[PDB]
C-alpha cells in the first residue's frame, strides 16, 4: 500500500506539477499546473487509486481528473490520465491521458485528444 | 450550466449504472456499478465537470475515475472516462475511457485497454 | 475467412465512405472519402486483416492508414483505424482510430486524436 | 519530403524491429518483428505517410498496420501505430496504437489495448 509513495509533489516531461495526497480508502486529492495548453496556475484534481495493490511486483492502478477551469481561466475541458504507480529507487507515474473538449455535436468526431505522460518525484 | 442535468442516475450500453452528484464547484461524486468484467456492487467515483460552458451550443466537458476496488473485490485496476454532458430532449453522456490494470514492467505494453461509453438516462 | 465479408463498399456514422478490396493474404486496398474535417474527395488506403479468425464467433481482427493527402488537399495528418469486422445479417466493422497532426516538438502533447467509427453495407 | 529519412530499420523501447520502404506516392511496406506478445519473426506491414510535410519544422504524419498472422503463428489481431516522424540529429518516429484482438460481441468492450511507441535508427 502505496498511501505514503503516492503522496507528494511529481512533475512530468512537460514540466508540468501535480500536487496529490493519496487516502488510506482509495481518494486522490489535489492540483495540477499544466505548463502547456489553455491553462494557468492551478486546478483542482481528484481521483481514486487501489489501496492494496498485488504484491507480486505489479505497479499501482489509479487516474485521476482535472476540469480545466479555475479562478483565471476556463478551458471547456476535462483532461483524464490512467496509469500506474511503481515504486522503488526511481519512483514514476506512468500514464495514458483522454483530454476532451466541449464542443458541438458536428465537431465531436475532433473532440477528444489521446497522450501519454510519465511523472517522477525529481525535475 | 448543468448540476442538475448531471446529477441522477445514468446507464450506458453494456448496461452499467453510473450514479452522480454534480456539485456548485465543479465536482463529481457517485458510485459505478459495472455490468462487465471483474466487478460486484457498486464502486467509489470522483470526477470534475465544467460548471460554467460554452453557450454556444458546445457539451459539458467533465471526467471521473473508478479504482476496481469494494469491500467484495479488488481488480487491480482504474478506469477513467473522459467526455462530454450533452443536454436536452435525449441527454447523453458520450465518453471515451482508459482502463489501467496493474502489472510488471515486462507486462507494462499491455496494461492499458481503451473504449468508449454512452449514457443515457433511460434503460 | 471474410475476404468476400470485407470486399466493397461501407459507410460510417458521418457519412464518410470506405471502398476496400480485402485480398487472399491478409492484403487491405481502397480509398476512404471523409464526410468531416480537412478532407476532399477520395484517399489511398492500405491496411491488414486476419485472412484466417477464430471459428468461435469472434470477430475478424483489423486495420488500415489513410494519410489526408491527395491531388486536392494535404491536410498534413494521418489516421489509424484499427478495430475488427462482425459478419452476419447486419455485417459491421466497429473500429477505434487515431489521427496524428504533423506538429512542432513543442506541440507534441496535443498531436493526437482519438475516436471511434462504426461502418455498415448500408446508408 | 522524407521518403530517404524514414526508410529504412528501426528500433523501439521494447526491442522490436520495424524494416520500412517509403514510395515517392506515400506508400509504405516492410516487416515488423515485435520483441513482447504472441508474435515470433516477421509479419507483414503497410500503411502511408505525409510525402510533402509543412516545412516549418512539423512532423510527417504517418501510419502503419500489422495483423499478426505469420507462417509461424495467428494471435487473431492486428495493431495500428499512428504518428510522426522527427528528423535530424536522432531521428524519431514517435507513435501511439491501437491493438484489437477479434472477441465475442460480448467482449468486445476489452477489445481493444492502446500504448505508446518510439522508434530510433539505433539500439
Amino acid at each position: 500500500r502505496d498511501e505514503a509513495g503516492i503522496t507528494g509533489t511529481w512533475y512530468n516531461q512537460l514540466g508540468s506539477t501535480f500536487i496529490v495526497t493519496a487516502g488510506a480508502d482509495g481518494a486522490l486529492t489535489g492540483t495540477y499546473e499544466s505548463a502547456v495548453g489553455n491553462a494557468e496556475s492551478r486546478y483542482v484534481l481528484t481521483g481514486r487509486y487501489d489501496s492494496a495493490p498485488a504484491t507480486d511486483g505489479s505497479g499501482t492502478a489509479l487516474g485521476w481528473t482535472v476540469a480545466w477551469k479555475n479562478n483565471y481561466r476556463n478551458a471547456h475541458s476535462a483532461t483524464t490520465w490512467s496509469g500506474q504507480y511503481v515504486g522503488g529507487a526511481e519512483a514514476r507515474i506512468n500514464t495514458q491521458w483522454l483530454l476532451t473538449c466541449g464542443t458541438t455535436e458536428a465537431n465531436a468526431w475532433k473532440s477528444t485528444l489521446v497522450g501519454h505522460d510519465t511523472f517522477t518525484k525529481v525535475k
